[PDB]
């Protein structure tokens, strides 16, 4: 579990988005594993708008922060689950790291910010959805 607050958006895996981030929904996309719902409260992460290959993440399962090399966002492929049939997840990166389902929202921070969040994981790598492309964010 894990969320991005923003201004006056929520950003979380859609795959383990709530009935109240649908009733106030703003954006989703299934090929990206991703959801965005409007608040009430004021967020104040900042989003990093850069092209770092380089970070650190939250895991949950670990209760440790990890230093990672990861990969540019690209389609990658992503084995059937409970919440997806089998398909290419798209604005996916990947590191060498732990990672177990319970771990997706755990953040992915550079020097500049917020990276992305976790979605998948197995075979001791670890993915994450990229939201620095989402300029809106910020407006
Ligand atoms: N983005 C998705 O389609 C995910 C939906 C939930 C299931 N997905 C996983 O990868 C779950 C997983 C398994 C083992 N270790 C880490 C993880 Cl995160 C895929
Ligand atoms: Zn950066």
């Amino acid at each position: 579990s894990g969320a991005i607050y923003v201004g006056n958006y929520r950003v979380v895996n859609r795959h383990l988005a709530t009935h109240n981030d649908w009733a106030n929904l703003v954006w989703e996309d299934s090929s990206r594993d991703l959801l965005v719902s409007s608040t009430t409260a004021q967020g104040c992460d900042t989003i990093a708008r850069c092209d770092c290959q380089t970070g650190v993440y939250y895991c949950s399962s670990r209760r440790k922060h990890y230093p990672v090399s990861f990969s540019k966002p690209s389609l990658i492929f992503v084995e059937a689950s409970e919440y997806y049939p089998a398909r290419y997840q798209s604005h996916l990166m990947l590191a060498v790291g732990h990672s177990e389902p319970g771990d997706c929202g755990g953040i992915l921070r550079c020097q500049h910010g917020v990276v992305g969040i976790v979605s998948t994981g197995g075979n001791g790598l670890v993915g994450f959805a990229d939201v620095r492309d989402l300029l809106w964010l910020d407006e």
